């Protein structure tokens, strides 16, 4: 083992490093779009669970 | 001592004079190929250096 070995594993591992790591940013906007997608989906059933009891939708969150 | 033992010490130092002295240019031409050897060993480790700034090898000894 010697130095231009050592030099082709740390070139090779510059270029892994670069590569083989995902866009964060882009993976979390799908994540955090589905938790919204989610929370209105259970706010809906909510809404109707307070139109069952109230005969009129919520206007407040507290509800 | 005497002019006979004189000439057979400058006869023998004429015997040695001639033999025991190497081929100088054999011993360098080794070493000269291991200085050339040597080099482009390095001109190598640096063509990975300048690969991983660049993604390209050089054409130019500058770089
Ligand atoms: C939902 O609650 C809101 C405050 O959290 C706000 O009060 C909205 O307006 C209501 O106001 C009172 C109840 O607080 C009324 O009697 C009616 O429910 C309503 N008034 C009007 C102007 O509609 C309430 N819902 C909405 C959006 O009406
Ligand atoms: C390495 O540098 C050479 C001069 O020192 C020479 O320029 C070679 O050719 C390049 O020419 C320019 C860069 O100067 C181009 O954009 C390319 O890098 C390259 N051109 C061609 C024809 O390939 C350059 N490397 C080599 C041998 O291509
Ligand atoms: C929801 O009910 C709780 C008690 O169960 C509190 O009264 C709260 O204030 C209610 N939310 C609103 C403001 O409608
Ligand atoms: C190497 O870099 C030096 C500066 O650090 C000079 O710019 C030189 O010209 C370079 N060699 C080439 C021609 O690539
Ligand atoms: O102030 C009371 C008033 O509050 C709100 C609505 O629910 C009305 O129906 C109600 O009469
Ligand atoms: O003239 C610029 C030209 O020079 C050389 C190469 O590095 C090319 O990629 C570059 O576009």
């Amino acid at each position: 083992f010697t130095l231009i070995e050592l030099l082709i594993v740390i070139a090779i591992i510059a270029i892994l490093a670069a590569v083989l790591i995902p866009n964060l940013l882009a993976a979390r906007k799908r994540a955090n779009d589905t938790v919204v997608t989610a929370y209105l989906n259970d706010a809906v059933k909510f809404q109707e669970m307070y139109q069952i009891d109230n005969n009129s939708y919520t206007s407040n969150q507290a509800a």
